[PDB]
């Protein structure tokens, strides 16, 4: 349960390392609505979610296994997939960041 928990850290600091750094940039800080001028994204995006949270929530103790862990870097991506059209920028840089992911969080 604990070593698990350390091998999290891992996979968190590969995805935010510079050889990702390419498709990873627009998961690092949360989602800015004004910024960007995305009126409906609370609307429809209910449970919001990005790398600096899942750092943060991994940095004290609110995952007490992997799998919550996992949840919640797959809600980064589903958030994603479920708010911006298929054929956006930002869906294909999810796809390839999930595929990092999924290819890492499996060898555990
Ligand atoms: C209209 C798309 O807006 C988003 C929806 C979404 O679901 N995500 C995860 C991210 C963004 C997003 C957020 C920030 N700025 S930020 O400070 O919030 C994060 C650094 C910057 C880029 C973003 O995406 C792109 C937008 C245009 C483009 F050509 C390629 C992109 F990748």
């Amino acid at each position: 349960h604990m070593e698990q928990l350390k091998c999290c850290s891992g996979i968190l600091k590969e995805m935010f390392a510079k050889k990702h750094a390419a498709y990873a940039w627009p998961f690092y800080k949360p989602v800015d609505v004004e910024a960007l001028g995305l009126h409906d994204y609370c609307d429809i995006i209910k449970h919001p979610m990005d790398m600096s949270t899942i750092k943060s929530k991994l940095e004290a103790r609110e995952y007490r296994d992997a799998q919550e862990f996992g949840a919640d870097v797959r809600l980064m991506f589903s958030n994603c997939y479920k708010y911006n059209p298929p054929d956006h920028e930002v869906v294909a840089m999810a796809r390839k960041l999930q595929d990092v992911f999924e290819m890492r969080f499996a060898k555990m």
